[PDB]
């Protein structure tokens, strides 16, 4: 595909540019309004793999580089992960690094515009909690272009594992209205189940009091932050593996199952799928709901 | 300097793109109309070394890559030579003129009008080079670029150095064999290594002593080189002649004969070039055949 080829070229190009720049000690207001653009135009050359006209734009290169650092990702390992072997495509557009450490989700221009408003607060928040959050870990944000058709790509750390594959998968909002996976959905090998499917299966999460106190104190301040930003309609992604992964929690010793849990916050924007009441209230309902999965 | 920074960035960038492409076995007519352009534009990012706005264009990437190959230059060694260390500047050309740190390459700024002319003859030049197996007194063109910094485009042209990477030139002549007197000005002769001309050559009574075998070869080369320049309707070219007195790769170099009055090394090749002419050639050949 052209869009992926240009994307992988652009990542390689931008990481190389950044190796020349030394990392600042401190970000500045302008670093969050910054970009790097490249317009390439090969006439009667290179016919292989890339198109002859394309653009590539990295949003806030200094901020994303600092976020990669703060989430313990090295710029060379980031490049290796996205380019050394091609990413796989999952069901817009939604790709996983060969090594299954990273996720690349196509988004809309209006999504990029939303991301820009809160990137500064997000950065402050990340510094303040030392990269330790259930929120998505944003690693980079790009606009690849092919003949005046722009496509916005957004890279996040995978909330799921590089090794242990997910057997069951839930999107939990704690809605008053029925949240049920449709029949169309349940024909998939690993379908995205919802609130009602969770309650009907009588699913519980068994992790132990120490681990749970930590997880819920994390979720509380993550959610308080989302309220602060006047954001809502987020879900807890919950993946379960029946028998470095920053979102993973082992089953307690007492547990009725040898299980590993993967939990983090998501959105229509940040969902692990292709692109398709007051916020203080949404939070309280949401927290009640997900406090009762243990 | 911005222009050199962008130039060296572009060379590195263009050689890297070419490492992805495998070299064709055969060029096509389109390879000689081809180009690679890049416009970079960083808003609020990294006002350091490169500017935030610039373009870079490589003319005929496939053709210059084939020419580098045909003149026995490896694309990696070419990149190493232009970028590993910064080039030095000389001030004897009508624009910028740089020498690779390793003194194997020369980078001469030219004009848009020059580039337009030189483009039309690159195909015939390529034919000619294949036909003579890279072995010519003409410049060995290795690459051809347009770096742009603000509104201001500057066309750069890379050639193998006709002079040496080791043995430095002590004396230096530009010979046309003009009807008018060609004389170095007084301003000039104050320089450490001045560019002397026809009349200065004749007055100093300079001769070139190389031996009849080596001279027959050199003159048969110059004849077909010059016949080619006529074919291209080109004139106002000079023979560059540099001399190393033995008091202290090089494809243009010839050692003094045994019988010679001096242990000297000569560097000769054609310059101010790839674009009445029948006349210019005859005068030019007569003149330079009489330097031996
Ligand atoms: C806090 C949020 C992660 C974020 C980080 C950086 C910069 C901006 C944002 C953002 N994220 C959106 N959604 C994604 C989302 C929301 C909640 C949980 C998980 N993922 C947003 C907005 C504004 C409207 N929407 C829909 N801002
Ligand atoms: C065109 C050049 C400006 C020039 C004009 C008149 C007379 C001489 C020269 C000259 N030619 C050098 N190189 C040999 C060379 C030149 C061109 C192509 C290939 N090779 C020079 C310098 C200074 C250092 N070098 C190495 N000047």
């Amino acid at each position: 595909d052209p869009l992926v080829g240009v994307f992988l070229w652009g990542v390689a190009h931008s990481i190389n540019e950044l190796s020349q720049v030394p990392p600042p000690v401190m970000l500045l207001p302008d670093d969050f309004k910054a970009s790097s653009k490249i317009k390439v135009n090969n006439h009667l050359f290179h016919r292989e793999n890339l198109p002859s006209h394309f653009k590539f734009k990295e949003y806030c290169p200094q901020v994303f580089r600092n976020l990669r650092d703060r989430f313990g990702i090295d710029d060379q390992d980031y490049l290796v992960s996205l380019t050394r072997n091609p990413p796989s495509e999952s069901e817009g557009r939604f790709l996983i690094s060969y090594d299954r450490t990273l996720v690349i989700k196509e988004v809309s221009s209006e999504d990029i515009a939303d991301m820009h408003s809160n990137l500064s607060n997000y950065h402050q928040y990340i510094v303040k909690c030392h990269g330790n959050t259930l929120l998505p870990q944003f690693l980079g944000m790009y606009r690849v272009s092919v003949d005046n058709e722009d496509s916005y790509m957004l890279v996040m750390r995978n909330m799921f594992s590089h090794r242990l594959p997910v057997h069951r998968k839930y999107d939990l909002k704690g809605s008053l209205v029925s949240r049920e996976a449709s029949d169309k959905e349940k024909v998939k090998e690993l379908p995205t189940l919802k609130d009602m499917d969770f309650l009907n299966k009588n699913q519980k999460v068994y992790i132990g009091e120490e681990e749970k106190k930590i997880f819920l104190e994390k979720l509380k301040r993550d959610v308080e932050f989302l309220v602060q930003l006047k954001i809502m309609d987020y879900s807890l992604l919950l993946g379960i593996h029946d028998i470095i992964d920053v979102y993973a929690i082992r089953s307690a010793e007492g547990a009725p199952q040898k299980e590993v849990y993967f939990m983090g916050l998501i959105d229509i924007l940040t969902q692990y799928d292709a692109k398709k009441v007051h916020p203080e209230q949404y939070a309280k309902r949401f927290l009640d709901f997900i406090t009762n999965i243990f």
